[PDB]
């Protein structure tokens, strides 16, 4: 369904970027997932880039109908994390803005699997 697992701005990992997508028409949204790296151990966190916190809204279908933010408040991780979102209003503008990143030593590594959206 989706191409490419994300957009290379320049910095590593996208640090700091915001990840804006458009939409064609109005969609349905329930829950979303997400992977933060390969999640290969703790000791490659370090050595890895992690997104830490995000702040995800969802605009237009009737102004402001959906905003919350995320964190992982650092805990052993493998699966990909999921958010719980109300599941009852289909509008589509995404805007996911990233504030920082822990430690970010190597500075553009694994592209995570994909972050998923919907139910």
């Amino acid at each position: 369904s989706m191409s490419t697992v994300w957009e290379e701005n320049s910095p590593g990992g996208g640090v700091g970027e915001v990840l804006s997508y458009k939409f064609a028409s109005p969609m349905h949204i329930g829950r979303i997932l997400i992977v933060n790296g390969d999640t290969s151990s703790k000791e490659n966190y370090y050595k890895k880039n992690r997104i830490a916190k995000a702040d995800v809204k969802y605009y237009n279908g009737n102004k402001l109908v959906l905003f919350q933010k995320i964190e992982l408040g650092d805990t052993y991780t493998k699966k990909p994390h999921h958010i719980e979102i109300d599941k009852k209003l289909d509008v589509d503008r995404i805007d996911i803005e990233v504030t920082e990143v822990h430690q970010g030593q190597n500075k553009d590594i694994l592209a995570l699997s994909e972050v998923t959206f919907g139910n």
